[PDB]
């Protein structure tokens, strides 16, 4: 057992360094694996992520919005802008994050489509309204997680 | 990469029955899933693959023979869709059983890509022709348009035959 | 990489299934003629599978690879998969008359010192046994630089057989 | 592996630059060890020429989090976040071999991130915040001796 | 990658040393000199007296290393089957004349070739003296031969006394 | 493996650059082989063109904290941070073979850090601070017997 | 393939020492020597030379750990063996250094230069009986020696012609 793997057998599945599409097959596969394992017990997910692909980090979103398992997501360090999407997906009221934490949701035409698909989902997840993150993806800073759980992002701040 | 216990964990899922496509179609990408298939063909004649995509497009080559290997092997097969589908992806995606080619909602779609480029797009045509039944005028003109689709229009066009919000 | 518990390409070797796919170069010729000499040692009259999937290669590995194939008693059932090019096209068509196949999308094409005109000789005379077509006739096909589809390989003599599904 | 063959006595050798690799190593050895038993402590082995910021912090929580004691030993140089973490082991059981050498010295959340150390500081050395503010502005690296009158050390340790 | 045939499991390369063959495929280096005369001092203390074969596919190399490699063939005692495939130009033509006369073979369709500081020539007059030996050419046949830049036929490298048969088949 | 295997007859090869990378290893193999024996000889052989020196302070500092009797065995060289950890073995056993080559030659804290590397060689070889200041500072390689009369061996040994 | 047979080998007490001397090659063959010293104390060790020379400093530590040893070593020259690879030819055990028929031999290769030229003139001067003067004179010359030219010289003691 590689300590990785050890921690897989307890369904925890990292998501550490930035998300490429390499990062996505791994997560994917270690997810669908623990649906098959079990379609019921929670996978608790860990992010550290600065940064990601578009495209993969909406891949794994939408794996996790589409598996029936609860996915519990922790903020180790920072959840950059595709990570804190998929800390924002984590099943509603089982969202933690570290004291010391930095979140950060700021990020041709298909771009802009699905830039707003992020706006839309963003909405849902942290039950703000439309305009309201549209302004909040344009400032482009980081915040404390005391604020995140008051923006919704976060349900409860563990220290 | 993560060990099960000893499968890598793509060693454990191809038991399960699960072909992961990811990156650039290539010969090797090419060369490791028709030799997946063959393996899992003879597992059994009738249990359902699933092949789940994410690729960038890929050797228009390479493509052709997964997309033959898909026709010859036996097996019912589930095509689903994470994150992108574009070029070569699309024809594998639209390659499954027809009537089980599922995706996942938030997913972009790209059927876009001397004279053996042009012969051998003639041959693209009349392969999503008959996977999509769409009409060849229609995919010429659509195949020259290049703009990603959603998997509700997707499935208007015929490549996907179910989005799923959820599992059913 | 590759699945593993014994890849599959060792488990696919053990059923007689050897790939050649990628280039031939003389590191995959070393490895192809070695599984062959192998799968003759374990049992001679069996079939031997090969498939190729191959853009060209080195003239003198493919011509390795050839004649061992023509050395072992094995039949060679060859199996064109995506392209064969070049070294690929003579290598599918040293399979065991009859048997050598393709999927229906394939391309297959034959084109290409003192020596290299010399080799080419025994390109056209190689190709010529195997394809029961005259010596100018393959003169003038490879002089042509175009793929060409499995169709038109059945009556070239390359293929005997394109199989959409099985018999 | 040596270092495979140290985990089975509870030891983490954080050696290296501190990078989110580095980062994911330790944090995942730390809450397996704490899932084994919450009673034994954790022997940590710094030796750290620098760190990225938040995954120094990544590890500071984590240590914080944890149940255990954590016994963090210095040996060679504990640098920069490198001294967040040795600064991070349980009060009372901070070590260092004599000839260590120490440097606490390090776009608005640049500025808020800077606080923020300031802060955690301050709880674990118990020196007030204008003397860390002062002390991290300092590019000089200290002997260990300095760094035990500053607090940072309980025990600097010859011949144990 | 090597193809992994259990039996534990060799490779198919350490397969075929079971068999007694020996690989000499690529250019020859000095790598590949330690892994081949390592093979062959093997080889003989696996047996005293059964054959050794060596197949031969090398564009060519070092031939310091050649040398090195031939030596061990000379001294070693069991018979050895030296088979071209592909092609053995320069030094890999020196040890597929190295093998026992009458059991130096070539694959129908091989092309082989003997043409290739001043230990560059003592070196050099050395290569022809072995030559000699071996193919049973004058040393002036050699010399006017190997200074011709030429793949040779199998049929041209038998009569010139390179190799003892030519097949098609085993028998 | 052929360096495991000396390891479990207590050889510890310091081969090679002292980098972080192997000071890391070697602190490691040497806490393990305390706990082996706490009474047992340990061997170091030391063949190193140098490193950086703070890692060669962290191997030093561990065979000082080690109990045991380190036998440190010169083969090869030992230039710069080497002959200082060649000077560290237990007075007594510190040993080198007749044609081995040994060096002692090496902002303000450089100067500090520089300053650290005096004593230690002076309370190893027994020489003013002085004699070590100018011993150290002339770049040229000595033999084992002149290193002898300097005071970093204690046998230069042709069979044993 | 390359280091499972060689492991092999050691166990026929075969030291390979091929490709440029470098510390690490110089440090794994001093481990292999002392190992095998470990094994028996009085049994033969067959040293294995083809080497285009290498660095000083390491050669002399696999030098020196060839004089420590109790064991005989017993050097084979195939290939070539140049500058510091030909000191671990010479220093094998006299009457057990030896060379195929057709190998090369080479023995040309600040203060520490010109000290370092001396003390392997020395170690020349010492296994292969000739002047220190005769020594000086033959590591100039750039030449490489036939087998029975270094038969002549003192470096070695027999080819294996047969």
């Amino acid at each position: 057992y590689d300590i990785y793997s050890r921690l897989l057998r307890e369904r925890i599945v990292c998501v550490m360094g930035p998300i490429d599409d390499s990062v996505a097959s791994l997560v994917i596969a270690q997810l669908l694996f623990l649906q098959s394992e079990s379609n019921k017990k929670p996978i608790h997910m860990y992010i550290n992520s600065p940064g990601g692909v578009v495209t993969a980090g909406l891949a794994i979103y939408d794996t996790m919005q589409y598996i029936l398992n609860p996915i519990c997501t922790w903020c180790v360090g920072q959840a950059a802008s595709m990570g804190s999407l998929l800390l924002a997906a984590g099943t509603p009221g089982m969202r933690h994050s570290l004291p010391n934490s930095r979140i950060m949701i700021h990020q041709a035409e298909e771009i802009m489509k699905l830039k707003k698909q992020l706006y839309n989902i963003y909405a849902k997840h942290t039950k703000q309204s439309l305009q309201v993150i549209e302004s909040a993806m344009e400032r482009d800073r980081y915040m404390s997680p005391m604020e995140a759980q008051e923006f919704g992002i976060l349900d409860k701040v563990l220290v």
